[PDB]
């Protein structure tokens, strides 16, 4: 009743979980994932999700939870728009009858690529419908009292590092996205959030890695654990569903100067393994 946490169950709630109990009362939320000393809620039953966040009374959500298999959310829209939008809105409501500080989380793929670097006055323009999904949440999630944290690339037991590791681990060719962001492991996001916290920062905030691109950094970690398998390059990679933006770095500066902590700095050692 210090701090709800839906999405309890995902990379960067596993990691926040770990750091909030340092501190900290933790109401730890999954739906499909059991957790230890977590509850059992799907966000997408609105009356009981709201009755939820009204019986538990945290002082803070912190909202992780959402879709985030891309290709998913292309064909899927009607589900994707559930989760990653609408849930937000039960979310805001429910947390304005107790006053809760609501942290929610969003993504760099809320931007259509063309420019990178982008800070969080620029505007969002999605081109895939995970994007679009997101953007919507974050338009609910729009509050005075509230923050959006929009972060790039989160990776731990999944993500784009973990899939290289074990593909190239199994001799087997990584196809890297022609194209940049900002990969941040899910405990050094986890530290930020932490420290975000603290400070009742409020409207929207950018916390990710530094920009790379797929390719330099699928070959990082070939070159990191000496890898066999090829990594080639591709402008576009087959099987995808969902266009990706070309360049959806995030310009993280205002938070750099905020926080104390390196979040930035690539960090491989948060892969899970
Ligand atoms: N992953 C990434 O590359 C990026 C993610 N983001 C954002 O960061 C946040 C965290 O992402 P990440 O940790 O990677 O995502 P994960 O895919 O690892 O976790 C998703 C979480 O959402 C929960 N969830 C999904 N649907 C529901 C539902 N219907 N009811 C309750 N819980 C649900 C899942 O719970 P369970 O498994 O128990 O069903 C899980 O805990 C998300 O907001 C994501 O959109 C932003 C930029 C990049």
């Amino acid at each position: 009743m210090r701090t709800l946490i839906t999405g309890a169950s995902g990379q960067l709630g596993i990691e926040l979980s770990r750091l909030l109990s340092e501190r900290h009362e933790v109401i730890k939320v999954y739906n499909s994932s059991e957790i230890q000393g977590g509850y059992k809620l799907d966000l997408t039953d609105f009356p009981r999700l709201e009755d939820f966040i009204i019986k538990k009374r945290p002082d803070v959500i912190i909202n992780a939870a959402a879709m985030t298999d891309v290709d998913k959310c292309e064909i899927e829209k009607e589900k994707a728009y559930k989760i990653n939008a609408e849930a937000v809105r039960h979310i805001v409501r429910a947390g304005k009858v107790i006053d809760s500080y609501i942290v929610h989380i969003s993504t760099d793929y809320v931007f259509d690529g063309e420019k990178g670097n982008y800070k969080e006055e620029d505007i969002p323009n999605p081109i895939n419908y995970y994007g679009l999904s997101k953007l919507l949440g974050e338009t609910f999630a729009l509050q005075d009292d509230s923050l959006i944290i929009r972060t790039s690339g989160i990776f731990r037991n999944k993500g784009f590092p973990i899939y290289v590791y074990k593909t190239l681990k199994e001799g087997k060719t990584v196809f890297a996205f022609k194209g940049y962001y900002s990969p941040i492991s899910a405990r050094k996001l986890a530290s930020a959030i932490l420290e975000l916290l603290e400070l009742r920062k409020t409207g929207i905030i950018h916390v990710a890695g530094e920009r790379i691109s797929r390719f330099e950094l699928a070959l990082k970690i070939k070159e990191k654990f000496n890898l066999p398998g090829e990594v080639k390059e591709v402008d576009e990679v087959r099987g995808w569903i969902a266009k990706r933006p070309y360049d959806s770095s995030l310009d993280s500066s205002r938070a750099r100067k905020i926080l104390s902590t390196d979040f930035y700095t690539l960090d491989l050692d948060g892969m899970v393994v």
